[PDB]
């Protein structure tokens, strides 16, 4: 019986006095318990075009923007007019009171659970500054919580803004009267944070999310709702008809919150309107913005006096560019936030044949019709009246020379089905290209959106444009030499090597990072939209992103409309009620990486079992167990991170690219052991010691002898038998006590000569391992320094310090050594770090961090590299691909090569 009453109207009308029978939304209670929200001069309109819900009854008190917001938020809701989908219209007392009760009772018919306990708990809890965090103990004391909180929010008990692009999900506003008085008392109109602070970290963030206090600079807040109600005297550098371009936007009324929204949109993009980054001059009068880069490049967006919106730009190249980008941004803003004007909106293009005569206007649709069969207006080119219809504002190097195009559009020339078009195989300028054709009932808006994406962003991981036209309305971009990723996943499963699919993932992550850095949300990532140019893993370009027909500007305000293919979209996008940030793209990339790791897998199952693919996406199986793929540790972890319900828990695209940009990720191949099971030695199925295990001082695989050291059959205690602790063959050598010894006793190299260099304690220590190579690498107990000696001279050659490398990049004390045939040295420090040194140049290739807490024993098997470590107790067994140093070098070189391309494509 909890009904919501919202008395909306124009200030003064005496609607507050109407109920009794100015500083923000009020609230009262009436007995059928009625929750009344009494709304309130005109500054609050852009502050609360939000608090309408759906389960409420409206009482309008001839303002039409109010009705426009009502019919756009709560479509099915009674609206009773009172004098001083309309259901009744009364005039002014008690007779209308019965109508309200009758309408409220009929509204429930025209339009229970464990709620009532959480409702009471949230209502009966008083705190100062009432908003509270995720206080789960209040429900613990007394998969269904976000389904009850939503109902309570839609009932007036509290407000929970769970929209991803608000960052207010964690905190819960109690007794929502307070949030309608502290958020609406901040309001010539350029006040600073210092003054606000004298009346707060989340408070400033909360204000800007509601279009109340925009950030125009440090310690500065724009506060659009408080700007002057009249424009100053602007005298533009050009006043002749032939020198300016004018376009009007005629509306029945300005939507509630339209101008603050437009100002926010325009001031965020102004640095990048010419280049795509120099700041212009800006002015504000609450119904317009003046941008000014020069007397030749400016932009005046205002509102003449119904409800027209004028855009004035100079009639030059930079003026046309600014006009095009302002029109595109206004159209995008209207599509995102004001659906209902798209017809309630009329667009006029102003033109004149001779200078000095009155301006006459033509409807933009008629002008587009005339431009579809010509580029001149017959009683004065169209490029001077509406340059954006013929793409005259875009760069001239991407204009379609229709005489150089050999395009068939045959069913056998099809390449794929785009978002709103169809890509075909064609030839342009004597080259193999791909042409996208929009299907019959499309407008210039889709072309212009995909051109916004394709024209100003150049990245080695984004599809490149070659030409664009309007008469056939195509997009010639380029031909991917190897097709889409879906075809590779479902047909050519054999060519997908590990190092190739890692590059495929990395190139898509890099493209997403760049797309997000330019305030663009892709909104649909799938193997179909990922294009492959080569299957050679060492190439710089392996994967690109195409089909930008669903991409849209995603500024700090977010995006509301829902786009994306079922099964490749974030969970917050499937339920098209919240407004989401660019983390949906991160979730889509997580799904795509899951697909890459599992190859066909869930895609093959979804083409077999539809309408369950999208339902399973809120939990999906383990990649390894479900489809039997080879384990890819630290990539399954990234998949789990990217496949999280909370968008804020998900990493950003830059973080995903950073995680993927590591050779530890690709060369890792990690097996944990039971808790409190310590391992001393292992041999290669793998045999382990402790008690002899399988998956005691020494072991050996004799083609299993169990013991200080043992080789497949020499035994060392320090009495050797065909304290001694070292023996290796590469000739066979060894080490006894604190001196190196050899035999084919052949060469007793007593090693206390090195006491002069380094500490004597490190010099005179028991030997741990000896390595046989052109040189002699020796490390001792608790020795952060590895000694290098020459067999030919039986003399020291030089000492290397692991502590030096560790500090340059941490126990540092050497525990084990292993030599790789590619001239790389593996050293296991006392901590959980691994050092890769080139044997020749003595240079640090890379240090392995976050691996473990301590390294015990290290060896190689078959070709992989076995490292055993502790976690001080828990011991872990880790398998590293033995191509790790070369992979580090190749990955860093590849990153540099394709990074010097991103700064050259611009
Ligand atoms: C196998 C065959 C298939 N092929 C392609 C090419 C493409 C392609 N190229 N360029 C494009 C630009 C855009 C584009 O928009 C998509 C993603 C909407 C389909 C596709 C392509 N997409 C699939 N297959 C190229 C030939 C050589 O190989
Ligand atoms: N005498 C009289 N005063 C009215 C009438 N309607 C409105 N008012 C005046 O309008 C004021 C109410 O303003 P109100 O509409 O509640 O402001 P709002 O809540 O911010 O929209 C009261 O002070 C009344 O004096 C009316 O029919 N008769
Ligand atoms: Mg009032």
């Amino acid at each position: 019986n909890r009904m919501k009453l919202m008395i909306v109207g124009n200030t003064g009308s005496g609607k507050t006095t109407l109920l009794q029978q100015t500083v923000g939304i009020d609230v009262k209670d009436w007995p059928l318990v009625l929750n009344v929200w009494d709304f309130a001069r005109e500054e609050f309109y852009s502050t609360h075009p939000h608090f309408m819900t759906q389960r409420a009854l409206y009482l309008a008190v001839a303002m039409k923007p109010w009705l426009f917001n009502i019919k756009a938020r709560a479509s099915s809701s009674p609206v009773i007019l009172v004098g001083t989908a309309i259901r009744d219209y009364h005039f002014v007392l008690a007779k209308l009171r019965k109508t309200i009760i009758n309408e409220s009772l009929n509204f429930k018919i025209r339009d229970v659970e464990l709620e009532k306990i959480i409702l009471s708990e949230r209502k009966n809890v008083p705190i100062e500054f009432p908003v509270i965090d995720r206080k789960r103990l209040l429900q613990l004391v007394r998969n269904e919580l976000p389904h009850a909180v939503h109902f309570l929010n839609e009932s007036g008990v509290l407000l929970h803004f769970q929209d991803p692009a608000l960052q207010l999900s964690d905190l819960y506003f109690v007794e929502p009267k307070w949030l309608c008085k502290i958020m609406a008392q901040i309001l010539k109109g350029i006040i600073s944070r210092r003054d606000v602070e004298k009346f707060m970290s989340q408070y400033f963030k909360l204000l800007e999310k509601f279009q109340i206090a925009l950030p125009i600079g440090e310690e500065y807040l724009l506060v659009p709702s408080s700007l002057s109600d009249h424009r100053p005297v602007i005298e533009l550098p050009h006043c002749e008809n032939s020198e300016i371009i004018i376009r009007l936007y005629e509306m029945p009324y300005f939507p509630m919150g339209f101008w603050s929204r437009l100002i926010n949109r325009l001031l965020e993009i102004s640095p990048y309107m010419l280049s795509g980054a120099l700041r212009p001059n800006r002015m504000y009068w609450r119904q317009g913005i003046y941008l000014n880069w020069s007397p030749e490049a400016y932009c005046l967006v205002g509102s003449e006096v119904e409800s027209f919106l004028k855009i004035t730009v100079p009639s030059c190249r930079k003026g046309c560019i600014l006009l095009g980008q302002v029109v595109d941004h206004i159209d995008s803003l209207m599509e995102e936030w004001f659906p209902g004007l798209l017809t309630l909106l009329k667009k006029w293009a102003l033109y004149s044949f001779n200078d000095g005569e009155e301006h006459q206007k033509i409807l933009l649709d008629d002008l587009m019709k005339k431009a579809e069969e010509g580029d001149l207006l017959v009683n004065i080119p169209i490029s001077q009246i509406a340059p954006d219809l013929i793409l005259a504002d875009l760069p001239r190097n991407i204009m379609l020379n229709n005489d150089e195009l050999e395009f068939e559009q045959a069913p056998e020339f099809l390449l794929g089905d785009g978002s709103f078009g169809s890509v075909y195989r064609a030839a342009y300028e004597g080259e193999e290209v791909a042409v996208k054709i929009f299907n019959k009932h499309t407008s210039l808006r889709l072309l212009r959106q995909e051109l916004v994406v394709l024209c100003h962003l150049h990245h080695p991981s984004l599809i490149s444009l070659l030409a664009a036209g309007i008469r056939p309305r195509m997009l010639v971009m380029e031909l991917a030499s190897k097709g889409s990723l879906d075809r590779l996943l479902q047909q050519d499963k054999a060519s997908l090597t590990r190092t190739l699919q890692h590059r495929i993932a990395l190139h898509v992550a890099d493209g997403l990072r760049y797309l997000h850095s330019a305030m663009i949300i892709y909104r649909d990532l799938k193997p179909h939209n990922v294009l492959l140019f080569t299957l050679y893993p060492n190439a710089a370009i392996i994967a690109k992103i195409a089909d930008y027909g669903t991409a849209q500007y995603c500024c700090r305000m977010g995006i509301k409309t829902s786009e994306g293919t079922p099964g490749f979209r974030a969970p917050e996008v499937a339920r098209g009620n919240v407004i989401y940030n660019q983390q949906a793209d991160v979730y889509s990339f997580g799904l795509l990486l899951y697909d890459i790791l599992t190859t066909g897998g869930r895609i093959v199952e979804g083409l077999k079992f539809p309408n369950e693919f999208d339902e399973l996406e809120g939990k999906l199986p383990d990649p390894v167990k479900e489809y039997g793929c080879a384990p890819w540790p630290m990539v399954e972890k990234l998949i789990k991170q990217c496949l999280k319900e909370n968008p804020q828990e998900r990493p950003t695209s830059a973080q995903v690219f950073d995680i993927l940009n590591s050779a530890e990720l690709v060369c890792l191949t990690r097996i944990l052991l039971p808790k409190n099971v310590i391992v001393e030695c292992m041999v290669a199925s793998i045999w382990l010691g402790c008690q002899l295990s399988f998956l005691i001082l020494c072991l050996a695989l004799v083609h299993i002898v169990s013991g200080t050291c043992l080789y497949c059959l020499l035994v060392g205690t320090g009495k050797l038998a065909i304290p001694l602790m070292c023996l290796s063959e590469s000739v066979m050598w060894g080490g006894c006590g604190t001196k190196i010894f050899s035999f084919s006793i052949q060469k007793l190299i007593e090693t206390r000569t090195s006491q002069l260099f380094s500490y004597a304690a490190f010099s005179d220590s028991n030997i741990i391992t000896v390595v046989v190579d052109t040189a002699l690498y020796i490390a001792k107990q608790n020795s952060p320094v590895v000694e290098v000696w020459d067999k030919k001279t039986e003399k020291l050659c030089g000492l290397i310090d692991c502590v030096h490398f560790l500090r340059e990049v941490y126990s540092g004390r050497v525990k084990t050594l292993c030599l790789q045939k590619n001239t790389a040295l593996w050293i296991g420090t006392g901590g959980g770090h691994i050092l890769l040194l080139d044997l020749s140049t003595r240079r640090l290739i890379r240090v392995i961090y976050n691996f473990c807490n301590s390294v015990r024993v290290m060896m190689t098997a078959q070709n992989v590299m076995l490292v055993l470590g502790y976690n001080r107790i828990q011991s872990c067994l880790t398998v590293w691909d033995i191509n790790l140093p070369h992979e580090v070098q190749n990955l860093e070189k590849h990153i540099e090569v394709r990074k010097e391309l991103a700064e050259k494509m611009r």
